[PDB]
């Protein structure tokens, strides 16, 4: 398509949301830029009028699929693309398990140069004291927390957390974990109070490496535990 | 007590890791490096016995947690750190919904300057059609589909996926997609056969910009259908 041929390069993007989640009004913006070629979005958004009243992460799908990498022998199924630079309106419910709901109109178009998102969101039926209102998600999409508990019964700690790991249909595969970590000496531990471990992995793979492998990254930091008094 | 001074630098790590899953013996080796000052971990692993019978992901938990940062006021609760060098025994039981259950055994010590994760695990009970033994999971956990279907009674598409935000508590928020998109100009457009965006965003925070903020970083590739007959 000729819509096709606006995404040759690297394209700037300019988001606008105005919100308005159980009343409380808010608005965003956001800037950076999109390059089809790879498939890369970058990405700043900004509060534009104080403090965010939901979670960033419930916005990430609301704030542009015109910039997704198309291969080749699919280009002709880029509905996105093909509708520029007049554009499309993009459409949403998002309804949160036993919470409230989303509803998200969008238009996507080109304003010159310009890539532009500019959306409203009305969100009703949101609980106080629910999972979103009462700010309880965690930032970075792969934060685990792993909550640590003593056992002075064995010497040792006890930890179970649960993994949900994404299945290829849009299902989730539960891994249900139990751990019990005791010493291999018989020398003195430090047994804790509760607290947990925030962790984060990234895998990722060596096209160069014939054999069949993992390539990790791990980021962990013990969190729970505040000053008192110090 | 005195196990922290053993984390102070970078500290090579090795890991081996011996499985059984349904019958299927396996093996891996793990090399790489432990920087329990930044609490960072990186790590390559091998299969070293052909191919992995069961996806990466669902081995990730098993193949070091004292090279976790703990803060200077918690230092005093690291148990993994003062159990060392003569170290700790990790035993572990997953069970995965509508399928089996691993049993895990590790040894976590230093042999020499490196710190030695040495595994053995069992999976007994696994499903043939399953998503481990038919390896049905996603290799990066924030990989996700966004599936398309044509609308062209509106001249457009429609999608619906499912998020799945983490909870501090370690549950997790659902949160059901459904998309409609149409075209704004009167000109032709292309309506798809069926595929799917496969979509993953990385977040982070700026810490030198004081206002409410997110920074985004996206990677989007259409999938789900394939090269037909041609060369």
């Amino acid at each position: 398509s000729k819509g096709e041929e606006l995404f040759t390069g690297v394209v700037p993007i300019l988001v606008e949301l105005d919100g308005d989640v159980n009343g409380h009004k808010f608005s965003v913006r956001g800037e950076g830029e999109g390059d089809a070629t790879n498939g890369k979005l970058t990405l700043k958004f900004i509060c534009t009028t104080g403090k965010l009243p939901v979670p960033w992460p419930t916005l990430v799908t609301t704030l542009v699929q015109c910039f997704s990498r198309y291969p080749d022998h699919m280009k002709q199924h880029d509905f996105f693309k093909s509708a520029m630079p007049e554009g499309y309106v993009q459409e949403r419910t998002i309804s949160f398990k036993d919470d409230g709901t989303y509803k998200t109109r969008a238009e996507v178009k080109f304003e010159g140069d310009t890539l532009v998102n500019r959306i409203e969101l009305k969100g009703i039926d949101f609980k106080e004291d629910g999972n979103i209102l009462g700010h309880k998600l965690e930032y970075n999409f792969n934060s685990h927390n792993v909550y640590i508990t003593a056992d002075k019964q064995k010497n040792g700690i006890k930890a179970n957390f649960k993994i949900r790991h994404n299945v290829e249909d849009g299902s989730v595969q539960l891994a249900d974990h139990y751990q019990q970590n005791t010493p291999i000496g018989d020398g003195p531990v430090l047994l804790p109070d509760n607290h947990y471990l925030s962790t984060q992995s990234k895998l990722s793979k060596d096209p160069n490496e014939k054999r069949d492998h993992m390539v990790l990254l791990e980021f962990v930091t013990a969190a729970g535990i505040t000053l008192g008094m110090d």
